[PDB]
Protein backbone atom coordinates (compact mmCIF):
# COMPACT_ATOMS: atom_id res chain seq x y z
CA UNK A 1 0.00 0.00 0.00
CA UNK A 2 1.01 3.64 -0.48
CA UNK A 3 0.87 4.17 3.29
CA UNK A 4 3.08 1.15 4.02
CA UNK A 5 5.63 2.29 1.45
CA UNK A 6 5.57 5.85 2.80
CA UNK A 7 6.13 4.57 6.36
CA UNK A 8 9.13 2.56 5.17
CA UNK A 9 10.54 5.54 3.27
CA UNK A 10 10.21 7.76 6.34
CA UNK A 11 12.05 5.25 8.50
CA UNK A 12 14.78 5.00 5.88
CA UNK A 13 15.05 8.80 5.69
CA UNK A 14 15.88 8.96 9.39
CA UNK A 15 18.42 6.16 9.03
CA UNK A 16 20.05 7.90 6.04
CA UNK A 17 20.31 11.10 8.08
CA UNK A 18 22.61 9.25 10.52
CA UNK A 19 25.12 8.20 7.84
CA UNK A 20 28.24 10.17 6.87
CA UNK A 21 29.73 11.36 3.61
CA UNK B 1 27.15 13.05 -3.93
CA UNK B 2 24.76 14.99 -1.73
CA UNK B 3 25.04 15.02 2.05
CA UNK B 4 23.19 12.52 4.26
CA UNK B 5 21.03 15.40 5.51
CA UNK B 6 20.06 16.56 2.01
CA UNK B 7 19.30 13.00 0.92
CA UNK B 8 17.21 12.39 4.04
CA UNK B 9 15.25 15.63 3.54
CA UNK B 10 14.60 14.62 -0.08
CA UNK B 11 13.45 11.14 0.96
CA UNK B 12 11.08 12.60 3.58
CA UNK B 13 9.49 14.90 1.01
CA UNK B 14 9.08 12.02 -1.44
CA UNK B 15 7.56 9.83 1.28
CA UNK B 16 4.81 12.39 1.87
CA UNK B 17 4.05 12.39 -1.86
CA UNK B 18 4.01 8.57 -2.04
CA UNK B 19 1.44 8.47 0.75
CA UNK B 20 -1.03 10.34 -1.51
CA UNK B 21 -0.88 7.69 -4.24
CA UNK B 22 -3.36 4.82 -4.49
CA UNK B 23 -3.12 1.06 -4.92
CA UNK C 1 25.13 -0.01 5.96
CA UNK C 2 24.76 2.50 3.12
CA UNK C 3 24.56 -0.39 0.65
CA UNK C 4 21.79 -2.13 2.61
CA UNK C 5 19.79 1.09 2.91
CA UNK C 6 20.24 1.79 -0.81
CA UNK C 7 19.10 -1.70 -1.78
CA UNK C 8 16.01 -1.26 0.39
CA UNK C 9 15.32 2.11 -1.27
CA UNK C 10 15.62 0.58 -4.73
CA UNK C 11 13.10 -2.12 -3.83
CA UNK C 12 10.73 0.53 -2.48
CA UNK C 13 11.18 2.68 -5.59
CA UNK C 14 10.12 -0.22 -7.78
CA UNK C 15 7.03 -0.81 -5.63
CA UNK C 16 6.13 2.88 -5.86
CA UNK C 17 6.28 2.65 -9.65
CA UNK C 18 3.47 0.06 -9.54
CA UNK C 19 1.10 2.35 -7.60
CA UNK C 20 -1.59 4.53 -9.17
CA UNK C 21 -2.05 8.29 -9.34
CA UNK D 1 3.82 13.68 -9.13
CA UNK D 2 3.22 10.40 -10.96
CA UNK D 3 4.21 7.01 -9.51
CA UNK D 4 6.77 6.72 -12.32
CA UNK D 5 8.31 10.12 -11.55
CA UNK D 6 8.45 9.46 -7.81
CA UNK D 7 10.03 6.06 -8.47
CA UNK D 8 12.66 7.66 -10.74
CA UNK D 9 13.53 10.17 -8.02
CA UNK D 10 13.74 7.43 -5.39
CA UNK D 11 16.03 5.35 -7.63
CA UNK D 12 18.34 8.34 -8.13
CA UNK D 13 18.47 8.87 -4.36
CA UNK D 14 19.26 5.19 -3.79
CA UNK D 15 22.30 5.36 -6.06
CA UNK D 16 23.56 8.34 -4.03
CA UNK D 17 22.85 6.67 -0.67
CA UNK D 18 24.99 3.71 -1.76
CA UNK D 19 28.05 6.03 -1.92
CA UNK D 20 27.65 7.29 1.67
CA UNK D 21 29.61 5.89 4.61
CA UNK D 22 28.66 4.27 7.91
Amino acid sequence: SPRALADSLMQLAYQVSRLSS
